């Protein structure tokens, strides 16, 4: 498996085409996406909820895309307020009815110049990080996922917590031979191994406090046990009874910041990768356990 | 042959799994067309097979191993059935030694060439006259337990995995594991509607929440001794964690950290006693089920998970 890389790059800056303001922008999100849900969990954190509209899709992905729930209804799926789309790709097909990649989330959308700002996740949560600073209160104004000191070791473990983690376990679902499953899910697990003493003593990844390497982390290692163990075959062992540490760094997150628990909808979860990938999972059933989705605080 | 071969199948329309019974149903008696002997029976198999691998773990606490030949189909279950290794080479598969078959198939076909239902594993073969006693696994066991008592050792001889007393509880026991945990697995498996998969996956874990219960401060289900019951347990929970936790989505929890009596049991018997540990052949478990139901695992991969396929004991 390769992953086609993200066509709309676009920074939100003071400037630029693109300026930071009150009731703007608005994110095209599913909740079972964890790339969209970098967004969702960064935006909550920076409390951007004011300059930044969400519409939450059906996370039932049949042939045309992600469905507004005015097709597929779905409980916490939105209709489309803006542009009144039926599926995702008539937000891309709008602005480039020429537009050649996949139609994927998360969309970050301008609502002024009626186009597509940025759709690369990693991207937005940086932008979402910094961009909106001067007009936030105090205590959301400092929160910085990104500070100068740690920007050289969050870039490092990015880099490959990308490669063999979070892109990882999807190379490990789609691949279509014994040979690039075993060659996919190997490295995954290894880095396991690597984040999971690199926590041994701490709270967080980089550097004692909460940064975007462990927003990027937490997305995957949240889908791990409910997901990825069965459905991508990600399953040398688990999360909660394979990696202690991991296992306490992402339930910390969870239960300690409605940030991380609130962008977090198990059913959308479960039922998008199970019902919609019919090339893994022909029959669209979604197993019950683990039961359950995610356990309590030690 | 395709339509009753190739394991890309047909379910209820409901969605749930309906077992076909086994049809050769025959017994070795002292006067029957089957009469125990010494070197005239031989046994079919897979070791991917839980019902299979019932006969082969009686076979070897029963000290039959001299008596019954087996031979070993390569668990690579493709369009024309389990296949023998000279058709499909895996290691620890066998060509057939005697009817020189290509699949499975072709001992039902060569007995009964208007067979209409599946070729299964186990079957118990009669060399004198080239046709089948009996393909139950059930009824396999049974009859190894006491068919031939007559002419093994006396340790041997006097072993009994289904004793008078203990019996109507074996029955008991027997049937509710057989319908809810032993078949349970494949109901909720082969299930292709999210209802039918929930209504045989609840019930499962039901029946392994009581089983559990049952084991508190037990080392054997009945009776404080090994019974058949026991064995016909031991061949689903085995395959469990390796298994059926993805392949069937019986994930509910697992054996190895859901489970503590069940572990604690199964741990027991496989590695103490060699009847259960040198039947139980896991490369061959995992390859089956994951390369040959191609109607639940499209690719065929083979998952690298769980490590290990059994723990050590504690
Ligand atoms: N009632 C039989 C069931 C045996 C059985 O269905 N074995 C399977 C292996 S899981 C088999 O040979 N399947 C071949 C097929 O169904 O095509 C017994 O207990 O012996």
């Amino acid at each position: 498996f390769k992953r086609k890389a993200a066509s709309f790059r676009n920074w939100i800056q003071p400037n630029g085409d693109f300026t930071p303001e009150k009731g703007r922008y608005h994110l095209y999100v599913s909740y079972a996406c964890p790339w969209a849900t970098r967004t969702l969990i960064v935006r909550k954190l920076k409390g951007l909820e004011d300059f930044i509209g969400v519409t939450v899709v059906s996370p039932r992905m049949g042939s045309n895309g992600w469905p507004f729930a005015n097709v597929d209804p779905f409980p916490a799926a939105d209709s489309d307020p803006l542009n009144n789309a039926q599926h995702v790709k008539d937000l891309y097909l709008k602005v480039k009815p020429d537009y050649d990649g996949r139609f994927t989330v998360p969309v970050l959308w301008d609502k002024h110049t009626g186009t597509i700002v940025n759709n690369e996740s990693s991207e937005i949560i940086r932008m979402f990080n910094t961009a909106f600073n001067h007009l936030l209160p105090e205590d959301k104004a400092k929160l910085d996922l990104y500070p100068e000191s740690l920007r050289a070791k969050i870039d490092e473990v990015n880099d490959w917590v990308y490669d063999t983690v979070n892109n990882g376990v999807y190379k490990s679902g789609f691949a279509s031979t014994q040979k690039a499953y075993e060659a996919a899910v190997i490295p995954l697990f290894e880095s396991l191994d690597r984040l999971e003493k690199m926590l041994e003593g701490q709270d967080y990844l980089i550097g004692g406090q909460l940064t975007e390497a462990d927003i990027r982390l937490f997305v995957t290692i949240v889908r791990f046990d409910p997901v990825y163990v069965t459905h991508f075959k990600c399953n040398l062992r688990t999360i909660r009874d394979g990696y202690p540490n991991l296992h306490r760094w992402m339930r910390k997150l969870y239960w300690g910041n409605p940030a991380f628990k609130d962008t977090c909808n198990f059913e959308h979860i479960k039922t998008h990768y199970f019902w919609s990938h019919t090339f893994i999972n022909p029959h669209r059933i979604v197993p019950i356990g683990p039961i359950p989705d995610i356990l309590p605080l030690d």
